[PDB]
């Protein structure tokens, strides 16, 4: 059965609830991304409205098959009303058609719902500036102070100086880089620029990001590997047995590769800076595991919420044991004391 956090209280509303077959008394049903935790559940035999970003519509339609009769796609940045009740859609810095979603509740209490998102300084100049917000669904995933990450833009940095240093120095070797859902495509693409390369993936990755909106994206990505130095695979096949085997599929044509794995986060964070990373190595092959996130920092997240001064939080992540919770809960109480609200 859906559970308390997914449903918006005062509409038929709910967010990111497609598991549960037909929820009591939901009229519409909001998706704020395509990652599968959150879409799990939709298909071609879909026939209730879902309203998203447009990116997410193209992606509902292309790789789903959703019938387009019943994706409502909106616009972001723009008041809108569905089944009675004004909503904004907001971007979330988190993966391509990501967005946060403000309700403006028929008795006057505003909600914004977060979906998955990376807090930043920015959003406190959208339409969140102009009012205030009784209740916030946040995106807990590392709500806890040893979650400290560098911005995306040093880590871009050193994947990019990495990758040029190391082709330059062997113009045979080959850089992979692994993926298993859209978000963090700026890893590969930024490689492959600096490169003077297009990036290689199957015909299946290269359908999924035709779908995003990237500009100048025919430009970036390929179908035909042998024309590629980046090539994109399965995160799954990051690995020592998996890379030899790609290598050998290349004919010769390269003898060492240069891997990278975008992780979330990992504790080597909580005693290495960025530019101290180093990669595991076996033979003519190395790993470098790079913490590129798209979720909130602790300390990106507590400012946020000190900025927003909301009079409820609701966690939507780690929400499932009792010591999780009440770390949580101390959490929010320690910002409200800091910040005086
Ligand atoms: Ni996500």
């Amino acid at each position: 059965t859906c559970p308390f956090y997914k449903k918006i209280p005062g509409t038929g509303f709910t967010v990111d609830a497609f598991q549960y077959g037909v929820v009591e008394g939901c009229t519409a049903y909001f998706l704020t991304h395509f990652h599968s935790d959150h879409y799990a559940g939709l298909s071609k035999h879909f026939t209730f409205p879902v309203y998203c970003s447009e990116i997410t519509g193209n992606l509902l339609k292309n790789k789903l098959h959703v019938q387009e009769q019943y994706i409502h796609p909106l616009p972001l940045d723009t008041e809108c009303i569905v089944n009675g009740v004004k909503v904004v859609l907001l971007d979330a810095n988190h993966c391509p058609g990501a967005v946060m979603i403000l309700f403006y509740l028929p008795n006057g209490t505003v909600i914004l719902h977060t979906g998955d998102f990376r807090a930043d300084p920015s959003m406190e100049r959208s339409l969140l500036a102009d009012q205030k917000v009784h209740m916030l669904y946040l995106d807990t995933t590392y709500c806890s102070p040893e979650y400290t990450f560098p911005s995306q833009q040093e880590v871009i940095r050193f994947a990019i100086n990495t990758a040029f240093e190391a082709v330059t120095l062997n113009p045979h070797a080959l850089v992979v880089c692994g993926t298993y859902s859209i978000g963090k495509e700026k890893v590969f693409l930024a490689i492959a620029d600096v490169l003077g390369s297009k990036v290689g993936m199957s015909q299946e990755k290269y359908k999924t990001l035709q779908c995003l909106n990237i500009p100048e994206i025919n430009s970036l990505i390929t179908t035909d590997m042998c024309s590629s130095l980046v090539h994109l695979l399965p995160m799954m096949q990051i690995n020592f047995k998996g890379l030899q085997s790609h290598l050998k599929k290349c004919g010769g044509k390269y003898n060492q590769i240069l891997a990278f794995r975008p992780t979330g986060w990992t504790h080597s964070n909580k005693f290495t800076r960025i530019a101290d990373v180093i990669p595991q190595t076996k033979g003519n092959i190395s790993i470098y595991g790079i913490p590129y996130s798209e979720h909130s920092s602790y300390l990106e997240m507590k400012r946020f919420v000190q900025w927003l001064k909301p009079q409820k939080i609701i966690p939507t992540v780690n929400v499932g044991t009792w010591k999780s919770r009440s770390t949580m809960e101390k959490y929010f109480r320690e910002w409200k004391l800091e910040a005086g609200y």
